């Protein structure tokens, strides 16, 4: 509980296994965040969790008892993120989630969330469906809490907008085949299919549906928004509709948009190192986590020094009072009950034409 010069940020991300497509750009983006805030050096401890809730628990606990982190960030996908948020809330350490999660009362005090809440992304997808004469919808998503969040949104927001769910299928993150589920979707013959998945796994139902002769519209979530989806899906990605944060298109934003400068900053640096169109949803989240810390840390430093519980508490209170935090993915304002803090400025709609993401206006 004693004072340190450095600010210690423990980061657990998924750089191996099925979800490496999400964690790798999150870790890469750390090369472009602030190295010092308010005079204090940032010390980052970056760990791999392989996407596994047990490993992510182990890492978050290390951050509490060994590293004595001031802030914890992660994970890259929903199940390990639930695990990190549980640890951070029990231990009373500020936590920035890099994947969506169900923020229950038990998780709300110490966690805020960078990715867009599912219903914000669902709204744009369902409004495109309605505009395009889609009535019946089939669903295929993970058999875990991320897949549940999306299907829940489809049932609640989707149906309230006139849509009819005619089929629900699930698969597991490591599965290499979705043959059985795809055969059921083709048999139900919905007007459109929504896929609830992420990274390279989102390309699995994409290719499988096209291969089995489904020609209807396919809709993807913001978990699929990087170059990896197109690389794996290939031709089967053409004409896909996909929710995404504004970081995929800073060039297209108004000069006035608060998200423009941060998006241009991150993408200029990221894509200079990693090549044209290497921008991703996921790189946006870890970069934005540091945009938030640039705002809240100098405030916290007014009442306490790094390495103390008083500092963690001052960070938590600053997240409530520092408003309109400009970032690459949106403009953040959190409250005691709103831990995502985002509005209409945090979403766009993409499609794919000739292997490139294209904005849908
Ligand atoms: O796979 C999961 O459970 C995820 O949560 C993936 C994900 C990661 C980042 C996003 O901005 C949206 C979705």
């Amino acid at each position: 509980n004693a004072e340190t010069n450095e600010i210690t940020v423990g980061i657990t991300v998924t750089t191996t296994g099925p979800a490496a497509a999400l964690g790798i750009p999150e870790r890469n983006a750390l090369e472009f965040v602030a190295k010092e805030i308010g005079g204090h050096p940032i010390k980052m401890i970056v760990l791999d969790d392989g996407g596994d809730p047990t490993a992510a628990t182990t890492n978050a606990r290390r951050f509490v008892t060994e590293s004595k982190a001031d802030v914890i960030m992660g994970s890259s996908v929903t199940p390990p993120t639930v695990a990190v948020s549980n640890v951070a809330n029990e231990a009373q350490v500020p936590h920035i989630a890099l994947a969506p999660l169900p923020v229950t009362p038990e998780r709300a005090k110490w966690s805020v969330v960078m990715p867009q809440p599912i219903p914000i992304m669902g709204k744009v997808l369902y409004e495109h469906m309605k505009k395009n004469n889609i009535k019946t919808v089939g669903y295929i998503g993970y058999s875990d809490s991320y897949g549940d969040l999306w299907f829940n949104d489809l049932k609640k927001q989707g149906e309230a907008m006139g849509l009819k769910i005619v089929a629900e299928e699930r698969f597991a993150r490591p599965d290499t085949s979705v043959a059985g589920q795809v055969l059921k979707l083709v048999a139900a013959n919905p007007d459109a299919i929504l896929v609830g998945a992420s990274g390279t796994a989102a390309a699995l139902p994409q290719t499988a549906l096209r291969e089995r002769g489904y020609n209807g519209l396919i809709y993807q979530t913001h978990g699929a928004a990087s170059m990896d989806f197109i690389r794996i899906a290939g031709k089967s990605a053409e004409g896909v509709l996909m929710a995404s944060g504004p970081v995929m298109d800073p060039e297209g934003q108004n000069d006035s948009a608060l998200t423009k400068k941060p998006g241009l900053e991150l993408n200029t640096a990221y894509e200079t190192k990693y090549g044209p169109n290497s921008r991703s949803q996921f790189a946006g989240h870890s970069f934005d986590a540091f945009k938030v810390l640039e705002r809240v840390i100098p405030v916290a430093l007014k009442t306490a020094k790094p390495g103390t519980q008083e500092f963690r508490e001052a960070i938590r209170k600053a997240l409530l009072t520092e408003k309109d935090i400009a970032a690459s993915q949106g403009v953040y304002s959190f409250t005691e009950t709103d831990r995502y803090g985002l509005d209409d400025r945090s979403r766009i709609l993409l499609t794919v034409k000739n292997g490139k993401y294209v904005i849908v206006k």
